């Protein structure tokens, strides 16, 4: 109850790159202000959506500082500092601390098969480098490849320093089990395509990549469920999933950046290689989506 | 034209006696018990009914008994699915003779069959059903058949198919199916995500835990219709508490034990290789029964 | 003291007729065809035998005929496995009356059964087998039962177990089992890694492809004993050229089609939902039959 | 014209100091130790080398040190693989400057990239390699990239590819790759099936356990060429007893610990979050080191 300021809808911030795949500091600032203007509660910087695992530590630090300049004091700031290496993760956590972030986050170290105790000592070290700001633990069985148990999840979110769990799992039975076991836990829905259902299962918020282009739709699902308007929440989720269908067809990250480009937010919609660029045949649909979303705002 | 198939329908358990033979007397009382709960229908002879440890003659016996007890009072759905298409046809013809409202068949399992072979499998059963609608399966877990949206479209649009039993925890696919087929009858398969399943697109449910607490699931439906999301969450919590226990003791045998302490079933045995419930769990299961009975009224 | 179970033993196909009834005459011809190939035994009523689309009466009949044709001439192994323990026992007692040298039971599948429930399942079947040895299964793929080395030790050391049918491509586990059980009879399940499976610890195999080319697998066994690792490799190449084709056309139905062109089977049909072979593959399958026939003599 | 890339090559470990910085002195001694074992080459900066907890600058430091010690003495292969293509190109250009005989890149992981995106990734590295052959991966396990035979046939025919590191236990695919590409340089990835992997088609190996007992694997290669299948099995048995121990304690840290008790590495630490070896395992790991040292003289 002492870290209640971490609840809400927070876009997983994309990292804009230039024509040579270097950070586009100018576009990054505009994206932070664009999200603030959507009414989001916070911003999740340097995550998987931010293409952190194709950036260097110095680059991820560069992004963390720019976002903190634009957003500190305006919306909640969460820095994803996770690496495979515990020392590299500690470097980013100390940096987030220096920049004034409200919390840090770390994906379960992946690739190599680490024991559960190793995962805990990994979070304990990062939490120490965070030097007093809460940790948002991860439970992503899909991409990371770490299948956990309820009692393991219960041990993670009880570590001294953990103040939230980012639940990137479609298993809403486990979502309900987590909520039932930890009534006060800040619990982010990680899959935008089941946002409405994730909230009903126990989540009290979300962190998603598609929030960068239509965060108001997800804010509206929250409003609808609070109001008892299940039909409105369903219709909103249908629309979000029409978009996600398109983003899956064309590439989620590059598709979102392309929409933000046609929205005149990002100057370059590139992802870093080996992400290929968007195919020409998809450009017409993505531009029309931008016009739809911009007219839908006001 | 098949809106009479929507609703909450328990996946019926098949009661056995001390020697693991069908307990006809307890089977009739179980049907009565579910009818007295307010269910919209009953799903007979499914995986919950231990159909794949019974004979064709035994599954027909259960079908005929349930039809006698329920036909004309609630919707009757007969799971006629086997691996063999011919065996599945035999039970479809029997359900048609017994006056069932619909048939159902699990995707042929164990052997790897092509999608075309699945569709022909259903066509053969739809033919022996002889005018009653078919409920198809999308169960990627136990059966081991991972499908695609376009493949789901071809199944639900087969002439004769009238509903889809969605036994999947992926509520993105649930939504995609509802978006593609607004009028489709869509059963949520996993009771533990029932409330989320409805919100994702399901308009009903077929579950094994309905046998002991159908009113909770019927309550979730009402709560979401009335816009009482808080109430729906509370009910799903209580359902998932029970499911936590049933998973610990054994789902089917735990349900039968609760029904035994409810004085519905005389013998809560499942058929071997299912072991019986451990003695150390009997106290909790009896306490659960007493709780559900007092909660009823 | 059960070393007579080691060797190459074809997994027997179950021939059917035009109306998908059991073809008793083609069955006898197949048993005689395999005995001419020089196999060490026959594995009856298995997954290759399409046991799970047959009735208990049908499987008992196939067991009895194979016994009439082969008893006293080659080793007889009866797969009696069913999901139901009682059903498995009935077939176990039947194989005992028919004089089979051993029985086998796939790990009960579909439903999630504890490892202890698997062991009791095997105990019950071994008791009904009344003194003939049991062959256990470690088939993680089709059955869906992922086991542990220690669990494998408990199974193969059960009173009555005399062999293990290892249907797993994990040849690390194959080596661990041999290292832990130097005298255990150990069959390689996947024919496409037969040579590598033997080198990892297996002392035999049970394969569906042995029905059309057992001599190649018998030659691999001989090549490895002689030290001609080149011959074993080339023999495995040829077996996998064929397995490549069978995977493309359908393994069971493709094997029967070859046997049909060999004049062994009258109808190369499997039972629905298995579809028949596409006409476009008939030329290739016939050309393989002539190659295999000319190859032998 | 890439036959010089065949043979047994240890996946070099990266020694660290008490402060987990690179231990240059122990690295050089490890390269000399492998060279003294009779290996055909060294695989530097791979998964075994803990490349994914190091920095680009650190991996370059290792590549250059090894090239100083080994160039002109054994084949040098630098694993330049990163998720990022640009980062992989930087290390590929550095391997070119240091005179490596070939580069290698694991399939980019974590993010789901299309197969075409994988090829352009490899194409880009081959260009920065500036003329030295590429070794592509087929590792479906850790990386999470399940490929197809035709996709494998496209990767190993890319201009610049000269070998394939087959890190898969599926020895059916191994034989298929060998049959489709008779001349391909093909490394067996899993040490626990090395003998069976060679028999299936592989003509070499890249393994982490080679750092402490390469002569056993070099002996398996000799035993098979000699036709002494019995000896090959015995060697693989002994190798798998070690691997059983290494799995229990942690493969990388266990290998480094054995190398520490061999007075090769001064510090057996892996980088966090890898924990150190537990004290209760030290006695065994020291006994293993003593066994291996007496074994080779
Ligand atoms: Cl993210
Ligand atoms: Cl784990
Ligand atoms: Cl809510
Ligand atoms: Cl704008
Ligand atoms: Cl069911
Ligand atoms: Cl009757
Ligand atoms: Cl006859
Ligand atoms: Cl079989
Ligand atoms: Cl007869
Ligand atoms: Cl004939
Ligand atoms: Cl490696
Ligand atoms: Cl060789």
């Amino acid at each position: 109850h002492m870290v209640s300021h971490l609840r809400g809808v927070m876009p997983a911030l994309l990292t804009p790159f230039d024509a040579q795949q270097n950070i586009d500091r100018a576009s990054l600032r505009r994206l932070v202000r664009f999200n603030i203007e959507q009414g989001v509660d916070g911003v999740y910087v340097g995550g998987s959506t931010g293409e952190a695992f194709v950036q260097s530590l110095s680059e991820r630090e560069e992004v963390l500082e720019i976002v903190a300049e634009e957003a500190k004091g305006k919306i909640t700031l969460i820095a994803h500092v996770g690496c495979v290496s515990t020392a590299e993760s500690q470097q980013l956590a100390a940096a987030a601390k220096r920049y004034g972030f409200d919390a840090v986050s770390a994906v379960t170290p992946f690739y190599y098969p680490f024991s559960f105790e190793e995962h805990c000592d990994h979070y304990r070290a990062i939490i120490d480098s965070a030097d007093g700001i809460p940790m948002v633990v991860y439970n992503i069985p899909a991409l990371s490849g770490v299948k956990l148990t309820l009692e393991q999840i219960n041990q993670l979110v009880t570590l001294p320093g953990v103040g939230a769990l980012k639940q990137t799992s479609g298993d809403l039975y486990q979502m309900e089990q987590i909520r039932r076991a930890h009534p006060e836990l800040v619990l982010y829905n990680g899959y935008d395509e089941i946002f409405a259902s994730g909230l009903l299962a126990g989540a009290d918020g979300g962190i998603g990549s598609t929030y960068n282009i239509m965060a108001w739709r997800y804010l509206g699902i929250v409003q609808a469920l609070k109001e008892g308007d299940t039909a409105k929440a369903q219709q909103l989720q249908h629309e979000c999933n029409k978009v996600i269908d398109l983003l899956v067809k064309v590439g989620v990250f590059r598709g979102l950046k392309t929409v933000l480009h046609y929205m005149d937010v990002l100057s370059v919609p590139l992802c870093r290689k080996p992400f290929a660029p968007v195919e020409d045949k998809f450009q017409a649909e993505l531009k029309a989506l931008a016009q739809q979303l911009m007219q839908e705002r006001g």
